[PDB]
């Protein structure tokens, strides 16, 4: 749960957002506990991107292992009720793009986001990550989050990175313009330890 002053805060940071504009969202975790979700606007390069402890932790560990590479310990500090926060007060009757419509349905479904349309750009595995390897060379610095080895050995997934990868492969071409967050790093994570007096 977020405080008064965090909740208008990220309603004011999401208003960055065009309504209209061509908006890609991406999730890692499954539909009915996520754990990283990305909304992510092209053209002009901002994005939503979030964090979330997960409640089944079986799945996560085989997530972990198979998928994202996350260690649960780094999403201990992690601000909660940001999922429910950020869909509540995505604009009215919005179109998402998206890889696999399946589980994300599921998610904005279980919002009652019902009025919120999905458009499965429905490319096939490898040609939605052509540009995997340029993506995670140029983009890494901006999740830190994947740090287990993935076996499928393979690169992890991101949801943010996921986006900009398949923002690629539809235009033909790594050059997107430069991404940036929309929302502060105070708002996604919790202040953590205080720092070892060196
Ligand atoms: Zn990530």
């Amino acid at each position: 749960g977020l405080t008064y002053s965090q909740t208008m805060e990220l309603k004011d940071s999401m208003l960055q957002l065009d309504p209209n504009a061509k908006t890609w969202i991406d999730i890692e975790g499954r539909p009915e506990d996520p754990v990283e979700i990305a909304i992510y606007q092209p053209n002009n390069g901002q994005y939503i991107h979030f964090y979330r402890e997960p409640t089944d932790i079986k799945q996560f560990k085989q997530d972990s292992k198979h998928s994202h590479g996350i260690d649960i310990q780094d999403l201990f500090s992690v601000q909660p009720g940001l999922t429910s926060a950020v869909i509540e007060s995505l604009p009215k009757n919005m179109v998402l793009s998206c890889q696999g419509a399946d589980d994300i349905r599921k998610l904005l479904d279980s919002q009652n986001r019902r009025d919120i349309k999905l458009i499965d750009v429905s490319m096939q595995k490898d040609d939605a990550r052509k540009f995997e390897d340029k993506i995670w060379d140029e983009y890494k610095h901006l999740c830190r989050m994947h740090t287990g080895i993935v076996t499928q050995e393979v690169t992890p997934h991101c949801a943010l990175l996921d986006c900009l990868m398949f923002e690629a492969a539809v235009i033909g071409s790594p050059q997107i313009p430069t991404p940036r967050p929309v929302l502060s790093r105070d708002l996604v994570f919790r202040t953590g330890p205080p720092r070892v007096v060196l």
